[PDB]
């Protein structure tokens, strides 16, 4: 492929969303956002344009040799950033983010700074002006937890259970902003939001405190309305490795002893019916019941194990989680 440089050429970027069949429309702040033009042969076709909190950019630094342009949003400068040392396109389609920042206890993701990419062909048709559109689509997913809480009697008899947290356990740690599907999926290294039980899987795992959300007297009710408790960003996870789990975990009491128990969900084909794929938005509702002071509602020691019980009831669904991009 030819990387010779064109003549002096005129880019005009433009940002938009990637919508347009359950859909979770998302309207995400650009905070900024880096444009990366490649020549046919994939050499830069110029320095990487640093862009703020807009869906338009004007790059005149670039040529008519360039063909491809590539957009990320949301990952901040560019300097000592995660591009900086990008000299190709094939060093672009390799570059990865982190889950956490590098303290493994604080998200990359935040409701007011997802990550977003897109890409697309860069047309001049024997002029020296190009019109791109590019459009752009979260790197992450989304999980929301919805508790219908049906058990009875979880305090003041024989046995008591405490809710203590809702944990995602083994969000997959790499993010790809482009490649394959398949390579948007595949992990193996994780963060987990609680590992202190019997047999955890423990191979390229790291806690992290972003991963559980403490439950305090109250949070859990019959819940009629359907109320989100709250919700995580995670990367994409086939769990060919290790899968997904989402979890309420409590402590369970018993006379003299007190351990964990789990009431879990496995984003496996088997389990849940869907694994984790970026860009997907996925409704976890969680229906518990039993007489717990009367033994039942007890949930599961291993959360890492498929539950069978008539106590946890759980409904998974996916739908398109769609950017809508603003400034």
């Amino acid at each position: 492929g030819n990387n010779v440089p064109g003549e002096q050429a005129v880019l005009t970027i433009k940002l938009k969303g990637d919508g347009d069949p359950a859909t979770d429309t998302e309207d995400a702040v650009i905070n900024n956002y880096l444009v990366f033009l490649f020549r046919e042969g994939g050499a830069l076709d110029c320095a990487p344009y640093e862009g703020s909190s807009n869906a338009a950019a004007t790059i005149t630094t670039g040529t008519t040799a360039a063909k491809k342009a590539y957009v990320v949003a949301n990952t901040g400068a560019l300097a000592g950033g995660l591009f900086a040392t990008v000299k190709t396109e094939t060093d672009l389609l390799a570059v990865t983010g982190s889950l956490m920042d590098n303290t493994d206890n604080a998200s990359t993701q935040t409701k007011t700074n997802l990550w977003m990419s897109g890409e697309s062909e860069v047309k001049f048709n024997g002029g020296t002006n190009a019109q791109v559109t590019v459009s752009l689509s979260f790197v992450a997913a989304k999980i929301q937890l919805i508790v219908k809480d049906n058990r009875k009697n979880m305090t003041g008899g024989t046995i008591t259970i405490t809710d203590d947290a809702a944990v995602l356990l083994f969000a997959g740690k790499k993010g790809r902003f482009f490649g394959s599907a398949a390579e948007k999926v595949t992990q193996n290294e994780f963060y987990t939001g609680f590992n202190q039980y019997t047999g955890a899987f423990d191979s390229g795992v790291t806690t992290s405190t972003a991963l559980s959300d403490a439950v305090s007297p109250g949070d859990f009710t019959i819940n009629a309305g359907s109320t989100v408790f709250n919700h995580f960003y995670t990367f994409g996870n086939d769990g060919t490795t290790q899968p997904t789990i989402l979890a309420i975990k409590s402590t369970k009491t018993v006379g003299g002893t007190s351990s964990p128990i789990f009431y879990p969900i496995l984003f496996t084909n088997t389990d849940a019916r869907h694994t984790i794929e970026p860009g997907k938005s996925y409704t976890v509702t969680v229906t518990l019941n039993g007489d717990v002071a009367a033994g039942g509602g007890g949930g599961t020691t291993d959360p890492e194990e498929p539950v069978v019980s008539s106590s946890i009831e759980v409904t998974v669904t996916a739908a398109q989680w769609v950017t809508q991009p603003v400034d």
